[PDB]
């Protein structure tokens, strides 16, 4: 799947129809990142900038232009065309190929932005700028905006108004489309066909490291090249780490291991957490544990729906939890009291669901406490865990054990869809994979 | 093979013998990097500081400081331990484990470097400052020496001398140790076997990025979990793109296809290019435009030893490739004549070895036009190439090919050791290699 | 005469009526600004801030907050009370005596602005502010919303719209009300007097400087310490150059002297130019050029009025330019031809007249070319100059020559109001003065 | 009198002789200092500028490049003549004179710096910079290295060290030579005069700031058109205030009146204080306050010579201060005890001396509690105090009393010259002058 030119489209006019009369819309693309020396990282584009684009270039800017309620048009800003630069780097789109490729009226070259951006600017009343996102822009942004201030002999006049456009883009974001909705469902099966194949490839002896590379082969070979987060292969006491990323040691028989990862695919973002055992067997204590984080994720997945929040649905698993630990004697006490105490809160310290897409915690108000009520098009995480720190007093067993199950949900007229449940995580049949692909 | 504590220690001593009485050197780790939003690109040390410790976290500061011929100490500043920041990104060296972890004498809080760095260089003559290295650091240094200059009245003073160590701890990385070419050997083994593996899975309709992910699936296995640079996978045009990185393509039956790819392995780099086709059979004009760049890596390899220089050795290279274009009609005229107008270019526009270690793209003086004398202990590529425009005018079949072949060699006392030779490049053993995999 | 605490108060209403319900306006005060080394110049409060307090201190920042139409507060930050600063560098207001002393309802320390600022901008929809006025102002104000902006877990929010108030307050400043017209009168007056004394005290053989410090002495006995802009006394070919402030050159008898001078009165600025003979005496061709740059005043000081602008009276200033021109063959031609060529300009190549205030060259919107109507309150300058540089290709009794003579003018319901007619300007009653000062 | 050609000549000389060979040292002009809108405080140059050349414009740089012991040159960077930008704001000195004007060896465009700048500095092996000094010499300098640092294959080389020039020039500031001392004596006499006047002049009913405004007028008439430092005239409790410049009340008979100030005659600071009664005659309280100050500025004036210092001279200051403290009943106990607790701190709380010249408080440096030997061609001040607070508790005659006496002198072969023995410090004779005054 993929987003159309027609969506980019519609995205663009979405945002003019909520801009004022008399103002323009500057949304600059990232800046080319430094890994090393001269060597860069491989280039990840703003997710505003793409969410209007679909374009994955640096020095490049969006300039939507709104006259009044039927009258805009749009600019951008890019590299121009350079064969020297071209032969070393890789081929860019151009001034003369752009209107057509990214459905803009106008393009410009980025090395006259400055000579240019003002005199787009003048005369407006409101100009949509991200202060602080890049400095780069508001170097470029200021400097027009100064321009036009100092040159009142000249008939130029700046924009008394600037406004942060990033709450209405991420509350734009934030409700996903069908096209949205089709893209986000194939980088969870690509995703979870890379949480299998981890699964089915975990051996005793192995290193973390070993399983990441396994999953991010797989995202590739589907044709995301990219996670959309750093992997997280946690095994043993690993697991007590919520984003452990040295991927470093060799894992054992008898520990579990806490994969948490995701792909980018066409810039959406999977995000699994499957925890399972090394040896291919739970044992009781792990089963008891994980058991828990499973009832947890299980009983969210049928509550999420239009008009509860994710406040709401974390009070039941706050219960689910508390109880289960009381009958393992992890805690101790009334269960209603040590709700009111959040007793819980040393073993699953993290919230149960974030929002999901471009970015892997997404954009978007939550509300105070996440209390915000849910609604058809949000798309969001359900990833209820344990940790017991090896060093909890609480019995041995328990100890150093490190849970999470996460799958990736979105919100429908009825209920939920899940994207995540091609990949298992019913422990029974968790262990039918790994004994089938032991055999083979 | 790894880098040894004691090899360190070595380092850090030849730095601090270099350096004035009544001085300091201060080397700062890397900035962490955003790839979007709240997530981060994986981090990458600094190859300067990750020289002089091997510690692969940021907010990190090593302090050398010289008080004498025979009297030096060192102070580490690092983030202080934190079990919410380790419980929830990882774990921490902090202030009690590292001297001994890190053979540092002293440890403190990165937190505290505003109150502590004036206290350490009060008095001195000298600092040792990469300025411009990074903004972070500047800010933290010249706060420092403000205060020492303001605070006479507190009987403070301000180093008035400040020197740039780069170019003397670049001049110290040119020359590797024996451990480190055992690292630089088994990076190239790595490298090697990735590319092997490469030739053994292309078939035509697989993508570019497929390959990728085969060569980054074996940097993984052998524990080398990043590359050292984005890898390029450019089939039929894309091959005359020298960093051609988009690897999106459909690889063609017919077309060549061209790997520039480098593991990164306890912080060094691989570095190889292997051309070879798509369908696992040279063409008549394919291996005439590859036999002219094979005989340019053969005889580069065997003249390579001390005493000549990159820039003596490329006038052997170019003379080759004028005499076989010549020959194949891509040029025309007195070969001598042409020799003398660089008629080459057009057709090989980059030089034939940069230095390697640490970067892919190493640090080092080259010389003016690279005519430096080589000594042994420097490590550098050779990797000829021929990139022939799908416009040139030229015979047809000649047009849309790129061609580089690259190998990575260390200078020894006689000559040169090619540390990724364990790949194939001779036209007859890459069909062979390709042959056999294909039954299987 | 000044302002009054009620006139102070009716000024910040003025500005809260014009702001959105929800809002909060931020005016800081000048930064101290150094002289040489560790001294400073006499602080001058930026004129802003000085129009809303009358607060002579640096490290000040009023803060006016509109709940809605009926609720409305003030917050000053202003520099904590200091024994030992106030010792050294002088007293301070204070947090206790700010509310009566200023007529605000909140005082805190500067010193907590960070600490205080985003609290007082939490949850409101928009920000008044004067971005890019001074960096001190820049650094807090963005530090204070990046805090909100990031703060949502604490239940944060910054205002997404940021207006400059520039454009409203100088719209206000552009209208004098009756207590500015008193003062602004008694800084004529002062300059007046000043101007008359230089006329007086002046002799062939005495510097510039000489009559610089005539000036600024009757200033500074009448409570005007500081003049309003650096003090022009251009003698000879020096009163071609119309900001010359050299001040450095013996004055030659035949010599005509050109002295632009103003003083600062409660902040407000005086401004006259009076031209007169070094000996007391006009020469016929200082005449000829003087009676014609008189004739330009007196014409407009009648025509300015409410429905004219400085565009409209300037025309017919160019008329009696030029024609006077003709007439002793500095120019030549067809007057109206001269006129549509603006064959004026080599000789008088600067406006007519400016706004006048707190600042000499005082905020306000000009409209284009100076066209905007002119309307009751509106206080301006009326100067006309002619300009003859030494090497002018014009008759050699006119090269050399630099003659202004400048009014301050306000605007009345009828017509305008001179307010520095106190000194004279009329040739005959130049020299008469002058003879009986001579006497003284 | 006035520093000569060959001064600033020998000064430049003085400075390379003691830089390495292969550097240039880089001294910037002041920037222009805004007072309030487009209007400027006049310009003040930069005291180390001014030093080496004597040169009162903006955006200039000196840069001297020393080659060897034998080989050195100079280049100016200064503005560039434009006839608009002259008739408006004053003529400029340009690059066709300044070679010949300030006696360097070539004058470019500072408009065309960062075009040239790095090509001066290139292949050098150190620069001397005031890094710190002004942000806009900062972006130069480093922009400079930054060119030469990443252009080695256009074959640039960057020093690799950076030499705070301060220091050095400093400390050859600190002596003053006959010419220097020439200029010291004048603006000397020019101060004493002042102060002569003030006295002169005051009466019951005036204000601080006419005494002020007297001052300035002598200043300027001697031709120092501008003040070292503020002008501080403390009537009654304001005397208490070391630097009070309000000089805004009303001064009473009975009250004295303190008047700290200096002219600035060729960029040299004169410095004096008088204390005096405004109704000419002293009281009996005023008189034993008066003659402890006076005591111990004749003593501190027989005791300044070379191979005393600062600090030895001031504890025979404190001495005679607590023992006249003593007898008086403003401080009770055993001298020596009182002493050795510094109980004249909360009646003399700054220093007795600092150096003078350039700059009113002048480089050098003075050694942990100025502690360094004197030696011939120091200049200093000498200046003396006691300040009883309004709510000291003492007797009821000495509170709100603020005395200082303040002279000039220039450490000698065998003692020191007084510069500012010109006006009056005696109390008979202070009375003499007022009366013979009085009638005016
Ligand atoms: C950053 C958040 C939106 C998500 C994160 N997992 C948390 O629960 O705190
Ligand atoms: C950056 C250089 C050291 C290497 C690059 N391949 C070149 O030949 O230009
Ligand atoms: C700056 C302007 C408002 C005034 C100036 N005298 C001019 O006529 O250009
Ligand atoms: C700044 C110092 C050199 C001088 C000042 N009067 C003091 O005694 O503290
Ligand atoms: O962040 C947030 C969730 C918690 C576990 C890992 N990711
Ligand atoms: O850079 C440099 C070499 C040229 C080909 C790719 N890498
Ligand atoms: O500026 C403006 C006017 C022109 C002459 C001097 N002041
Ligand atoms: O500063 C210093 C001295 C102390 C009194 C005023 N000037
Ligand atoms: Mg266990
Ligand atoms: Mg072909
Ligand atoms: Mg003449
Ligand atoms: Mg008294
Ligand atoms: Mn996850
Ligand atoms: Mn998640
Ligand atoms: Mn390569
Ligand atoms: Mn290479
Ligand atoms: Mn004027
Ligand atoms: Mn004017
Ligand atoms: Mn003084
Ligand atoms: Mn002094
Ligand atoms: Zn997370
Ligand atoms: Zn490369
Ligand atoms: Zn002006
Ligand atoms: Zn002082």
């Amino acid at each position: 799947s993929e987003i159309s030119r027609q969506e980019f489209q519609r995205r663009r006019q979405a945002l003019v129809e909520q801009m004022q009369p008399g103002s323009a819309a500057l949304i600059f693309a990232a800046p080319e990142v430094t890994r090393s020396a001269d060597s860069e990282y491989p280039y990840r584009q703003n997710s505003d900038f793409w969410y209007f684009t679909g374009f994955n270039e640096p020095e490049a800017v969006l300039v939507l232009i709104k006259s009044d309620d039927t009258h805009n048009h749009s600019v951008l800003f890019n590299r121009v065309r350079d064969l020297t630069a071209e032969i070393w780097f890789g081929r860019r789109l151009g001034q003369d190929a752009a209107p057509e490729k990214l459905g803009v009226d106008r393009a410009l070259a980025f090395s006259e932005i400055n000579q240019q951006l003002y005199q787009l600017l003048n005369g407006l009343d409101v100009v949509y700028h991200a202060q602080g996102e890049y400095a780069y822009a508001d170097v470029i942004v200021n400097s027009a905006l100064e321009k036009l201030r100092k040159g009142s002999r000249q008939n130029l006049t700046a924009p008394a108004t600037m406004i942060d456009w990033r709450p209405v883009v991420h509350e734009m974001r934030l409700f996903k489309s069908p096209e949205e909705i089709a893209v986000l469902r194939r980088a969870g099966e690509i995703t979870a066909m890379a949480h299998t194949r981890a699964m089915e490839k975990c051996r005793p002896g192995m290193f973390e490291y070993h399983l990441e590379g396994e999953i991010h082969h797989e995202f590739n070979r589907h044709g995301a090249r990219y996670p959309s987060y750093n992997t997280i292969v946690g095994s043993g006491e690993n697991g007590c780490i919520l984003h452990y990323t040295e991927n470093e040691c060799e894992m054992r028989d008898g520990d579990l291991v806490l994969i948490d990862a995701g792909c980018e695919y066409k810039g959406y973002a999977g995000d699994i957490t499957r925890t399972f055992p090394v040896n291919g067997k739970f044992t009781q204590a792990q089963r008891e544990i994980y058991d828990i984080v499973l009832e947890s994720l299980e009983t969210s997945l049928r509550l999420y729906r239009p008009g509860t929040s994710i406040l709401e649905v974390t009070g039941e698993v706050v219960r689910i939890m508390v109880s289960g630990l009381v009958k393992l004697g992890i805690l101790k006490g009334d269960v209603d009291e040590l709700i009111a105490q959040n007793a819980h809160r040393p073993f699953f310290m993290h919230g149960l669901s974030h929002w999901l897409g471009l970015d892997v915690h997404d954009v978007g108000v939550y509300g105070q406490d996440r209390s915000r009520i849910l609604e058809p098009g949000m798309v969001l995480t359900v990833e209820p865990g344990l940790y017991i720190a090896p060093d909890a007093e609480v019995p041995e067993q328990y100890r150093g054990i490190g849970i999470r199950i996460e799958d990736d949900i979105v919100i429908t007229e009825t209920g939920n869809e899940n994207l995540t449940a091609s990949v298992v995580k019913k422990p029974e049949e968790i262990e039918a994979l790994m004994v089938a692909a032991r055999k083979q």
